[PDB]
Order: structure tokens, then sequence, then C-alpha cells
């Protein structure tokens, strides 16, 4: 809509208050004028009707129950944003300034996030298995990604190139968790997963197997289910960055650990120049050690490190 920039203020599914950027037109809008062609946040009211109605709100204070997810999809998806444009010089998905929609209050009791393809949806959970899921920057980060794979190197979402597709957004969804500072770690999504249950996630990059999947090519999935175990396999990637930036002794193989910034760079150059959508883990690595030649030379380190990394993890 067309109107005045403002600020308004809310608390977030975690209880945290934050400042958000409104628009103002007789309501006041979730739309943030102040990034790309701007971040627009919708309610989907329960249903699974998309994208719903933009939020509007009459006062500019977003304090009720029913606006946290509202608030935390609105300000994450800012966040994410500018992680993209801060560190690797990307304008929004696209490259191009891309308006970035999500709906929130997603269907009932809807244990889920996801990308469609045009936009996010995320649903509240059932509140056992989970709060809502736009609490979680890794959350929020993870989705966005899969839209930027789709616009760079469109990853097929089946067998090792849908796990590459879903490691990508893992890596970047805690990237962009430890650049915003939250609390960050090597876990997917515990800031919302089992309130009842404290110091559990949904995957983990550092340990995967402590939750049963793979951490090594040849315990990988071979099966049907899951598209082929593209959230399952993806264990064996993350376990392999998680080496590269922290360093680590895996099943006897040794890796000097990097850190975040040159593995964020490392596989940013990978997805955007060398990925292609039917990339498996075998061409991964062939990417990964040319993206890190090209940027710190073919003797340095970096290139070391990748290699030790996917050695550790089975990948040849
Ligand atoms: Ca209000
Ligand atoms: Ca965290
Ligand atoms: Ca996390
Ligand atoms: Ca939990
Ligand atoms: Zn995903």
């Amino acid at each position: 809509i067309t109107g005045t920039s403002t600020v308004g203020v809310g608390r977030g599914v975690l209880g945290d208050q934050k400042n958000i950027n409104t628009t103002y037109s007789t309501y006041y809008y979730l739309q943030d004028n102040t990034r790309g062609n701007g971040i627009f946040t919708y309610d989907a009211k329960y249903r699974t009707t998309l994208p719903g109605s933009l939020w509007a709100d009459a006062d500019n204070q977003f304090f009720a129950s029913y606006d946290a997810p509202a608030v935390d999809a609105h300000y994450y998806a800012g966040v994410t944003y500018d992680y993209y444009k801060n560190v690797h010089n990307r304008l929004s998905y696209d490259g191009n300034n891309a308006a970035i929609r999500s709906s929130v209050h997603y269907s009932q009791g809807y244990n889920n996030a996801f990308w469609n393809g045009s936009q996010m949806v995320y649903g509240d959970g059932d509140g056992q298995t989970f709060i809502p899921l736009s609490g979680g920057i890794d959350v929020v980060a993870h989705e966005l990604t899969h839209a930027v794979t789709d616009y760079t190197a469109g990853l097929i979402y089946q067998n090792e190139s849908g796990a590459i597709n879903e490691a990508i957004s893992d890596i970047f969804g805690t990237l962009v968790e430890f650049y915003a500072n939250k609390n960050p770690d090597w876990e997917i999504g515990e800031d919302v997963y089992t309130p009842g249950i404290s110091g559990d996630s949904l995957r983990s990059m550092s340990d995967p197997a402590k939750y049963g999947d793979p951490d090594h090519y040849s315990k990988r999935y071979t099966g049907t289910q899951d598209n082929g175990g593209v959230h399952i396999n993806s264990g064996i990637i993350n376990k392999a960055a998680y080496l590269i930036s922290q360093g680590g002794t895996h099943y006897g193989v040794s890796v000097v650990g990097i850190g975040r910034d040159k593995l964020g760079k490392i596989f940013y150059r990978a997805l955007t120049q060398y990925l292609t959508p039917t990339s498996n883990f075998s061409q991964l690595r062939a990417a990964a050690v040319q993206s890190a030649t090209d940027l710190y030379g073919s003797t340095s380190q970096e290139v070391a490190s990748v290699k030790q990394a996917f050695d550790a993890v089975g990948v040849k």
C-alpha cells in the first residue's frame, strides 16, 4: 500500500520487545519500505489460502499474543535481508531487491514453515511440538534461503540435490542466527521446538547423529521417504560445514577450523557460481574446493580445511 513509513513496537513469540518498520495509511500495516521493494507480512487467519490479508493494525502497537508471530516474521525477514545485503552484497533473494512476503497463522495447529516458490508461510504449531515457527530466527533464515537457492543453483528438491538444498538453508540459517547474535548455536529450531523440553532441537549441525541423522556418507539414507531423505542426509553436509568453521576430529580425520565468516563466503560462492540443479555431494565438494581456491589460493589453509572436512564425512 501507499503511505507514510514509520516505526511501531511489539512483542515477539518469545516475549521479547522489538521495533518494526510499518507503513501508515489509515491503518498501520506490516510493510517495511526501508529494504528493497519491501517486506510485507500477511494474516492467513487460520486458513490455507494465501497470502491472506496484509497485516493491518489500528495503533502501531503489536503486543497482542495474536500479533507475536507477525512481529517476528516481519522482523526476522528484515534481519535476513540485512545479512545477505551487508555480508554477501546480495539484494534480496533474487539479487534485484524482490519484495519479501510472509504469511503467518497458516492453517490450524500447523507444525511447519515453508517457502512455496513465491512467499514464506508459517504455522502456529500445536503448542506441544512447536510454538509459532517465525519465533526462530534460524527457521526464518532457513526458509528465506530456499528462495536464494531457487534463484541461483536451483537445486532440485530430491535425493542428494535436495539434501544439499536443505543443508544450505541450515547453514545460512545458522549464520544469520550468529549475525544477529541471538543466543547463537549450531542447532536448528531450538527456540520454537518443544516448549516443554529444554536443550533439544530439530537438527544438530555439530552432532547430527544426536537425533538420528547421518554424520557420514556411509550412513546415508537411500530409501524414498522425505523425497529421498532431504532432511536426513543434509546431516552429512551440515557436519562438514560445522567442521570447516569450528574444526575437530571426526571418524579419525582432523580438521582445522577457519571460522564462520569464511565458511559463509565459500558456500555462498559455491551456491551462486558453481552449483547446478542436479549437483550431488561429490559435485558440492568440488564446488567448495574451487570456491575456496578462488578466494584464498590453491595452497591455502582454507582449501586444505574444506578438503579435510569432506574427507571426514566420507564425501570424495
Ligand atoms: Ca495494536
Ligand atoms: Ca539459538
Ligand atoms: Ca539455532
Ligand atoms: Ca525444546
Ligand atoms: Zn528447508
